[PDB]
């Protein structure tokens, strides 16, 4: 009867079910109405759309395949550890992750010219894509952009889900140093290195981690009592509940290191940090292989999507690593890992024009040193946890 | 607490679980080994395959996307009412059905020249694709081919799953007459109409229905006691059990008509028969729009695949139609219906060159008459069931 408990502990981190349902309209399935909508909409598009332009036909077909795969996801895909604001949103996020996985699998079979032609079809303008000792006080605040906003809030979310100053500060410092080193390696016109080791570590990353940890401690201490949207008498309370419907209903108490932790625990945390830094390398290298612009919708959309699938992945990884009755890895964690490895394989396959013969050796030495430093600081964290 | 029973009755026709597991090796998940296999295999292909030929790159990429979507299906897709020979096979069948659904959704946005070019890319030889009163006794047996074998066994499987002489004989006669009429309409060199109303109704379809009904009655009467493969002492018993692992473990008692049946019951059975005849029309019309050859692997592979997804679809449709606690349509039935309607939309969109202005009116009149005859014989069946 331990197998029943095992399957329950997997079903609670893979497809979490909603508790205390009051407005039952949001949760009753209407799959036949969805089928009628699908058929009538595809009928309207087939019989009324003008399909004389073939490129537009291919683009609309791709968009519609994506839309209806998200519908299939809402129907049949797993939900994850999250049931807020609605499980269907997380099913659609899982479907997007599966689509991206299959996109990378396809990309691994084309050659460099075919992948470049694909990227040039998605963005026709991709073909033509390309003084620090006087750092004034105001050119410093000029550094803060919308992407600095993104860094801040991404680190806030990461520190919220990880619940550790040590892990977050380790990954922050190590990745900022790695990025500076690679920018020195590539030509990059890489002057002004005081905007990566100071403004990016101490203000964006540091403040983001601080905010994430404060909000995480708040969410841990608070007590969750959710009254129905119906029973609220006033209107301010009603809109307050409708807004809180987009917040966590309960919060997990995260502890990566036990008092006396096994070798499996340490190895799992080390693997976690290695895959974290690997997903950090994937973005840098994919943006440098093909000359991607940071303002294009796919560029920041892919980063937002990775940050979105990172939230269930961290919860499922923590559950599998620590919970003893969770005998299976969540499917979102599986897809996150396979994407994070396929992107590295893509970077290695199409990334032979980045460095010379000696610069690749420099990259390998730095990656070995980074892995060793990660292990050293993880061991230091475990020692401090055991003795203090 | 009726909602718990509702969700259980849906989970038992959507994801049936295996009972009495003895050899637990076949049923324990190894998702991390699957992830390692995926990554190592894609690494081997990325780093060793010669990708200088682009058409081969596109073909291999398509095949690999299909393979790894079947892997994702084995991971996360629903199983259906069946758990034999293994639920993973039916998960992969569901994944194939989803891929075909998305293929049709994509096809609905291209124009006729693009779809013809797609079919010519899949089969380069598609571009160049094209005396009864003396019917000897032996040219009759010459009619029996591998496709007659397929008709026989398809009707056997259908009569096994439907459990009705009336429904099966109705659909048989009506579809054979419709096919003869359409062959008379199209030029078709449609002589020798004694091979469709006699040899195809009375011998292939009739014998198939008889065999299916006999095997269905046998499977209903028998008692299922499954000893483990381990406990069998001899070797003949072991191989007998290993062969019976590819047979049903239990059989449902099918009854479409109650003594006094509601209007919803009659309407659901009528809709069942209409979608059956619609899926029969889809094959004929898709094979006549583009000049498809019956021997090409995709031609008969698509028919085998439809016959494969027909088995869970009929069980889930019967469950939803008759069981009062089954408040949701199975997902395989959903995808079967959406495919059967999307194929008809494809036939209507790309099928404007088949008939003239008057022949389309003839087709519409015959389809109305066929629907009316279907309803009449269904009402006759219900009357005979009520009074005899
Ligand atoms: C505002 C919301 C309106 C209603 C939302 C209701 C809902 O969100 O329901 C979801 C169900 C299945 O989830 P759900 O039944 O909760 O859980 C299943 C679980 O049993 C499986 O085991 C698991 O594997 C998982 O994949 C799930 O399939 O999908 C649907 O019907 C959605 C179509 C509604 C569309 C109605 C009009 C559309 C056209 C206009
Ligand atoms: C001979 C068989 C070897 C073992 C088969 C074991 C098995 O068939 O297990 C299936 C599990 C999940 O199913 P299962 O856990 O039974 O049911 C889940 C249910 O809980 C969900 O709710 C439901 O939604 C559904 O989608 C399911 O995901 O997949 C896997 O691991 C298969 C990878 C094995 C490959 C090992 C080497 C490969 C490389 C060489
Ligand atoms: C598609 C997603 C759009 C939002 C979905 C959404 O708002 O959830 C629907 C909610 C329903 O809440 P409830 O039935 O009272 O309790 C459910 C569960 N007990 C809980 O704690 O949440 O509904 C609400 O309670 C608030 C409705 C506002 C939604 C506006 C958008
Ligand atoms: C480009 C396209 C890609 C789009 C993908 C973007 C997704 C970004 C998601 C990042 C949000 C990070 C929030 C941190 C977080 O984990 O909260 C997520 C919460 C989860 O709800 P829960 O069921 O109560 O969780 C309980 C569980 N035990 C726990 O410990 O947490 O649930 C939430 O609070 C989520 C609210 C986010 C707002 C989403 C609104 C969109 C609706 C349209
Ligand atoms: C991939 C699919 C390949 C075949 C899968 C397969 O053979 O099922 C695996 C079976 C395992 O049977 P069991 O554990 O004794 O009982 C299970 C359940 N109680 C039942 O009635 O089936 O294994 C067997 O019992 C027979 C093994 C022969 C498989 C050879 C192929
Ligand atoms: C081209 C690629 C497409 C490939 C798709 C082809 C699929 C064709 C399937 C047609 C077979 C029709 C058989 C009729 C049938 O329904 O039996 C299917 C059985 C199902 O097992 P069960 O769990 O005991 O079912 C109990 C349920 N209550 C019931 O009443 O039935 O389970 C079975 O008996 C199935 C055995 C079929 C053999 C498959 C071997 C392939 C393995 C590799
Ligand atoms: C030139 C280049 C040089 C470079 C050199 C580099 C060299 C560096 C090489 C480092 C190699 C180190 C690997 C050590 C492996 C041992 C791990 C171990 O045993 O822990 C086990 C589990 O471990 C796991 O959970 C693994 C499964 C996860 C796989 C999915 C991927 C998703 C990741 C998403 C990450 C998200 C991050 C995103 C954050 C933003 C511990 O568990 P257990 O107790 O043993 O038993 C199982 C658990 N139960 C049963 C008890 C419940
Ligand atoms: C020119 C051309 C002219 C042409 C003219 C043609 C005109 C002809 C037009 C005919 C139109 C007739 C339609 C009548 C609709 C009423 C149906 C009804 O109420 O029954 C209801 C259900 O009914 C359903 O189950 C429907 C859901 C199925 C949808 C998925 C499709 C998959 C099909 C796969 C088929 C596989 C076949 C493959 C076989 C090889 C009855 O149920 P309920 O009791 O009311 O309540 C629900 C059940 N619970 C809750 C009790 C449990
Ligand atoms: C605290 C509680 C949780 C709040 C977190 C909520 C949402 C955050 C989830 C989204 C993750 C975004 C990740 C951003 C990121 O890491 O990269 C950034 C990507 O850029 C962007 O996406 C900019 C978009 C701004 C994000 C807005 C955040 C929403 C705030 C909602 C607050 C509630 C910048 O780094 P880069 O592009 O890789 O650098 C290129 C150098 N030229
Ligand atoms: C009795 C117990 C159940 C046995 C059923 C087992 C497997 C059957 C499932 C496969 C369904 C096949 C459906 C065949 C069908 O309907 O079409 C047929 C398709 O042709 C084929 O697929 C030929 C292949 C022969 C099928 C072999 C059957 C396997 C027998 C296993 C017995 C156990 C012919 O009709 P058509 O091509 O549309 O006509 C074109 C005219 N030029
Ligand atoms: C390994 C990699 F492919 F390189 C990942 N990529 C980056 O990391 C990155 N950053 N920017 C870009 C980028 C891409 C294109 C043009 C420009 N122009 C510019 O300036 O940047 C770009 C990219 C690419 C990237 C590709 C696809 C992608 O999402 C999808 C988009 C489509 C659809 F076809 F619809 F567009 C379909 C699918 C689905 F899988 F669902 F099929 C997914 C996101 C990022
Ligand atoms: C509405 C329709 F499209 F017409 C249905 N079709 C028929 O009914 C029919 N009959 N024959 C043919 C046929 C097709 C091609 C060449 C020749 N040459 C000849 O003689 O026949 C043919 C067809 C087509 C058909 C197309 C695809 C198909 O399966 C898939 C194949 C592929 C992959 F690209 F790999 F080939 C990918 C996918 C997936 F969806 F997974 F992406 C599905 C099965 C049938
Ligand atoms: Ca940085
Ligand atoms: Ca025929």
């Amino acid at each position: 009867k331990d197998d029943v408990n095992y399957k329950m502990h997997f079903r609670m981190i893979n497809e979490q079910q909603v508790e205390d349902i009051t407005i039952d309209f949001f949760y009753r399935p209407h799959t036949i109405t969805l089928l009628s909508f699908t058929i009538v909409s595809l009928m309207y598009f087939a019989f009324t759309r003008d399909d004389s332009v073939p490129e537009d036909n291919i683009w609309r077909g791709i968009l519609s395949v994506i839309f209806f795969f998200l519908i299939i996801s809402v129907l049949a895909f797993p939900n994850g550890p999250f049931t807020r604001p609605h499980p269907a949103l997380w099913r659609m996020v899982f479907g997007l992750s599966v689509l991206y996985f299959l996109f990378l699998v396809f990309l691994l079979f084309l050659n460099f010219e075919q992948v470049k032609s694909l990227m040039y079809w998605l963005d026709p303008n991709l073909r033509y894509a390309t003084n620090c000792h006087v750092i004034t006080w105001e050119r410093i605040i000029s550094h803060f952009d919308i992407f600095a906003f993104g860094h801040f809030w991404g680190w806030a979310m990461k520190a919220l889900l990880i619940r550790s100053y040590g892990l977050c500060w380790t990954i922050s410092i190590t990745w900022e140093l790695t990025e500076l080193f690679f920018m020195h390696l590539l030509p990059n016109f890489a002057e002004c290195w005081w905007d990566q080791v100071i403004l990016d570590i101490l203000l964006c990353n540091g403040g983001g981690i601080w905010l994430g940890m404060v909000v995480c401690r708040f969410l841990e201490m608070r007590t969750y009592h959710w009254a129905s949207f119906k029973d609220i008498h006033t209107t301010t309370g009603k809109i307050k509940r409708a807004v809180l419907q987009f917040t966590p209903a309960s919060w997990t108490y995260v502890r990566w290191f036990d008092p006396k932790s096994s070798f499996q625990r340490v190895a799992g945390v080390y693997l976690f940090m290695i895959i974290w830094q690997l997903t950090e390398l994937n973005t840098f290298f994919l943006k440098h292989i093909f000359v991607f612009q940071a303002s294009h919708p796919l560029s920041w959309g892919r980063i937002l999507f990775i940050g979105g699938i990172t939230a269930p992945t961290v919860r499922q990884y923590y559950a599998y690593l620590t919970d003893t009755q969770c005998k299976r890895v969540g499917t979102q964690c599986w897809v996150f890992g396979v994407i994070g490895f396929l992107e590295a394989i893509v970077c290695i396959k199409f990334g032979q024009d980045l460095f010379s013969k000696t610069q690749i050796l420099y990259v390998v030495l730095w990656l070995l040193c980074v892995a060793f430093t990660t292990f050293l600081c993880l061991y230091g964290m475990i020692w401090y946890a055991e003795h203090y």
